[PDB]
């Protein structure tokens, strides 16, 4: 019912101008700041967060489906990253300074982004080279972040740093004016996901400390769990959209006297992918039903969805034949190129499988009964 | 929730004696009739069905997990088949005779089984050779059914038949007592030992009140029972896979090779983490489906084919991690699990038949297609 | 062996300047005509073809590996297409006009391309809309061809056409000069940048001697060229996959994460060992096929679909091991490799069409079946 | 031509009585000793080995196809194991005692078998508990071997042992009369592959030493490479046989108005498996063309074939539907149960992938050109 109202709100906010902003963002290969401002103004982040310090997984999942329906990794990932930075601030931001930047972010007045990954420490955030040092009642933050999505338009960056004065990982919020944003990378896909290296050599007040030394990894893991749940939801919705488009093609394209849908090998392949996509969507509902954000569950669902998504898009692109390979005839290549980011961005398959494995429990009694 | 009370009831009924009966049933390759009687006497079918004509998918799923935890396809499948035949009677059985047979089945006083498959028409139930003909205010029933699981112990068989009085639709479902059928010698099978399956020869007459579903409603009646069955198979797979993963992890954490435990070998660890993530996804999906609170033919078809294919991979990879020991019948039971799981892609609807059901309800997206071209 | 001398010749022709032309072709997204001229001038096509009407599969395969080593679908595919059109002329071109065009193509004086695919009939070449009609001792040729690779630089197009003088078989192959066709603007494609592909509009007349294959022999002529092409695609995939595995292993042995190099992470190591074993198997299979010394339509179909599907997996998994860097176009070329490889399952015959060819020649085993039942 | 004569010889030796011996062996779940004696008497091992100390891979592969055609893992594996023990003796057996037992084995007068695997050290043969000690000009050999195929009928066992007097691994030939063969195991499949534990507590002459301490692993690896090439050949032939039987079923079984072969999803699935089985067979010809037994190539081809074989048999069994699951209606279950041994017996996937990985070479120059 609060969820039915949230869905009603998403249906009002995700209108024809959002679809138009998405299409233009794809053509320009840049994130439209007006989307976050529009979602903020519409009360999307406000209705999602309400007065809770911890996220409502049901609302998180419904927003992920809305983003996924746009079939644009850049747009969807961009919004979800902003929202995941909000999740870090809501749970870990104690100062009035942080609660105010968090409120600005919920309103869509400030764009937030994550500064975790580096050239050396991409998957391993423990080997972070970015340093945080206490000086003049504030902090000195120095380092380079490799992949900072939304950095060309962000107002604040959630920087993962290693404290010189002290595990040892901390999170510090740094304003955009105090960082050097490099030229955005030319990437394989996800055009509107403006990603660039960020060079930091500045000072920040003590109030800008999001998570103190020895708590930074818990804070970034919380945001990454929030992000992983969203990526899984976005994959489920974008895969459903791709299956539906592919089916429309299959029912109109005729070859060897029959439509493609009448060719049983293609029909049953699609039915298998549909069944598996439906399973992922039902699983997300099932996870939301528990009403808690769990790090291992988020890791598990995101890796499974990223690997399924890759397959769905590859097989949809295959069914479009030659036309699928022609950029001015179909957009399948763009979908396929965007989806390839899923297994790497937001945590690699291996890192996520290590997190799942770490919490797996043996059954000694059952093993005793089998031997 | 009434669901927490149902779980509490399942925890009471699925006791150490049930575990022992399962083990004995495996050794004897015979279904233990006492399990259905026990579940009936315990109020399991009664609490699941209550006064509803249509099933509570949450309770259906919880019972499937309890059955799945036993890691025995014969035991789990046999119970689910009895309960799916109850689902057919609850929704389609109109006569006082059928409602009484149905009540007996809920009590565990009568064992029901399904006689759908034939030598010719296995997957295609429209091409059933078994005939039903109106005679003397009743019905003549003649035919042979090939894969009737529980037939050696059943009291009534839900027979799918083609009406000769009607024009081909034609399909009907008729309840036939055990005494009025000839059950053949049970088949030696690849696995699922306690799932007593045999051919059933029928040449009999039954009263009009034995008609479960009249000509042209028979396929809907059997599809309803099969949807109920498919949801249960998926839950049994999710639970049995979880049990196998847990046992395999215990083996991995004790077995040492090349100076490390198997769990310390990253290639085995990540492989198990991927299987775990996928079995978890299936379990969450079953909860997601149950929350919708309705039994849908296509959803049941889609979850059972997915689970069957996943379950085959999980058991094969768990068996592989047991190495040579996995191949020794008196050292480990992994081979039995693996042989049992191979039935999942065929029994209760083949992958292809279930993918055809899924495909039949798939809808094109014209607006999105207009945007891509 | 004449094969060792052919390898020696390939080693001389595939020099640092060829490598540089490849790089420039990638940047410009234009096929370098000079490569075909260079290969012709070097005696590559001449040594491959000698005086044979039918191809030497060993030399075909060796040339495919040389092309594959460049890790560029456009460059490799463009050369192979020119050479496959030579295969059609060598076996089917009877007139002095065709033998001269064929000799020019072996010298690298004339670039040949294939005009088979249409907007309607892409995979099904029996439903070609392009028509051929006898007129004034020659032939009228009218139609549109959709995917003509090399058409912006070709001198002659091998056009698959349907004869209106004959009864539907009907299919013919006719050689049409570049000046007598209208080549459309090349398509922007997902990958294979230097593979200049465009639609070709035809409404012209040609002499009788331009007839490559008369009505009812056209499908055999195009299938012959496609079989030659498919064998080459498989060899190009085997070589390009080996190059990708070698580069990825260098990255794995230098890149450190969680205190170890990537190669020291067992899950990545075994994954690469499995891909290596499978690419090795494909390379050995190509040698095995070449030893048979004959070009077979079904064997070419079976090896190309297998290789295309294997190659997609190899490049996707190599790209994955490059992590974020794999996704950055100015840091690594893995994305280009991956985008190029996606063409393999569609260009030169889709998986489904090739599996239909394989299936058509599959033979049942009656004696074994009698022993199993 | 020597190969054409070898094929001609195989066609004469693999007759109706060999097919009858196979069928009876399956029913009895025991290896028919008369098969090895018959193959010996026919000159099969003699023609294969000639006067060479190193195997002719072409002849090795042709014999593997003959064995594979029988569709019986027990029979085929049994013969190949005998022949692999011959390979160890031919290259490593220096004493007249060993050359004579080797000649007896080629004649089919003596059945040989391998005693490598143990309860603790299955995949890791370096951690072997079986000990070899020099005493009274001979050797004292003490230990237990877990999986010794053909042990109930063998005359000599090639025992992998760790020398107390001394890497440290050795191979020693022990006569059957000097070992305690346990009751054969009840196994998942491969019924006629009589496998049992072997308890050794005996003394042997110095002449019985096949490979001295520090050479035993090279000797067992040579035999295992010979065995792996044969397993790959057997899988290729048995998979071809299964595809052909499955196709006969598909062309006679009618469902939903069409034969199974007319159902495109099943047809294209079979075409894919056929294409892949043909690729494996061509690869074996390609490997034989190099005319050398290579440890890594044998490891690579066997693991690839074992994994393909599992898939082929599982999918053939699926196409037989309910009938496939009925033991008195079809033999698909037996094939499926036999094939499951391929990924474990003769080296596990992981051990074989470690051997392949160990010889993989990086391309530094190409990597320099990509970055």
């Amino acid at each position: 019912s609060d969820l039915d109202d949230f869905r009603g709100l998403l249906a009002k906010a995700f209108d024809e101008r959002v679809v138009a902003w998405t299409a233009e963002a794809e053509a320009q290969e840049r994130f439209p700041r007006q989307l976050i401002e529009h979602l903020g103004v519409c009360g999307v982040f406000d209705a999602k967060w309400a007065t809770d310090a911890r996220p409502d997984v049901g609302k998180l999942v419904e927003l992920a489906f809305a983003l996924g329906q746009l079939a644009s990794a850049g747009i969807g990932v961009g919004v979800s990253l902003h929202d995941s930075a909000i999740a870090i601030l809501r749970r870990f931001g104690k100062s009035d300074y942080l609660r105010d930047i968090c409120d600005q972010a919920i309103r869509g007045a400030a764009v937030l982004c994550i500064g975790a990954s580096e050239e050396s420490g991409g998957s391993d955030l423990q080997i972070v080279e970015t340093e945080i040092r206490s000086r003049d009642g504030g902090f000195e933050v120095r380092g380079v972040k490799k992949f900072v999505s939304l950095s060309p338009i962000a107002d604040h960056i959630m920087v993962v740093a290693r404290s010189v004065d002290h595990g040892n990982v901390a999170v510090v919020a740094v304003p955009a004016a105090q960082v050097s944003v490099q030229t955005p990378y030319r990437k394989v896909g996800a055009g509107p996901l403006d990603t660039a290296a960020v060079c930091i050599d500045t000072w920040v007040p003590a109030d800008a400390l999001v998570a103190r030394a020895g708590t930074g990894l818990a804070a970034i893991s919380w945001g990454l769990a929030h992000e992983r749940m969203s990526i899984a939801g976005q994959i489920a919705a974008s895969c459903q959209r791709a299956i539906g488009i592919t089916l429309a093609r299959m029912m109109s394209r005729r070859q060897f006297g029959q439509t493609l849908f009448e060719h049983q090998a293609l029909r049953l392949r699609m039915a298998d992918l549909q069944a598996r996509v439906d399973l992922l969507r039902y699983a997300l509902h099932g996870i939301a039903e528990q009403g808690r954000l769990e790090l291992r569950t988020a890791a598990a669902v995101k890796v499974t969805a990223a690997r399924l998504g890759e397959e769905v898009i590859s097989e949809c692109m295959h069914i479009f034949g030659g036309a699928g390979y022609l950029v001015d005839e179909t957009t399948l290549g763009k979908w396929w190129r965007d989806m390839k980011l899923a297994r790497v961005g937001g945590g690699t398959d291996e890192v996520l499988w290590e997190l799942v494995a770490a919490g797996m429990t043996p059954d000694h009694d059952g093993y005793a009964a089998v031997v």
